[PDB]
């Protein structure tokens, strides 16, 4: 038993809700919240900009130190950093950005990072400003993640299309 509430169960291990991931994080305080990161951990907009704003820019300060030490992530890769006031940990995962021409096959590799964590609160990778089809992203999630994932979808209209079209 865990503290996530109001989710629709899609599969044995995947759940979905219309929610603001920032507000969901602050209420649940999950062990892991997933950020829709880029390789530079520049949290300017989308999910990343919202999460970072909710940390009063502490996420960005921590991220800049991480990059200065380690260099950029790989597309499809991830790193674990602090969850600040939102979660114990933040798993920064880089899905491919179609608006940068990155290969969509890397979306499966991105979701594989979730399997290193027993339970996660997460957005749909590569959705939103990353330019992928969220219906495809949900399919890859279901077919790749084996751990327990709670998907927050900000847009109510999108949440309903994802549910109604789910196979
Ligand atoms: C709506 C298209 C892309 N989706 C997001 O950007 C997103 C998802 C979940 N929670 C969020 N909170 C926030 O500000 N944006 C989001």
């Amino acid at each position: 038993v865990n503290s996530f509430s109001g989710y629709l169960k899609l599969t044995d291990n995947v759940y979905i809700k219309n929610a603001d991931i920032v507000e969901e994080a602050k209420k649940v305080k999950p062990t892991v919240v997933v950020n829709a990161a880029n390789v530079y951990l520049k949290h300017g907009g989308g999910v990343a900009g919202a999460l970072n704003k909710a940390t009063n820019n502490a996420m960005q300060v921590e991220s800049d130190d991480y990059i200065a030490t380690n260099g950029p992530l790989k597309v499809g890769g991830s790193c674990v950093l602090s969850g600040h006031n939102l979660a114990k940990h933040c798993l920064h995962v880089v899905g491919p950005n179609v608006n940068k021409g990155e290969d969509i096959q890397l979306l499966k590799s991105a979701y594989e990072n979730f399997n290193q964590h027993e339970v996660l609160l997460a957005p749909l990778l590569s959705a939103g400003i990353f330019g992928a089809d969220p219906i495809h992203s949900l399919r890859v999630c279901v077919d790749t993640v084996r751990t327990n994932v709670y998907l927050a979808v900000f847009d109510k209209n999108l949440y309903d299309k994802l549910v109604s079209s789910f196979l």
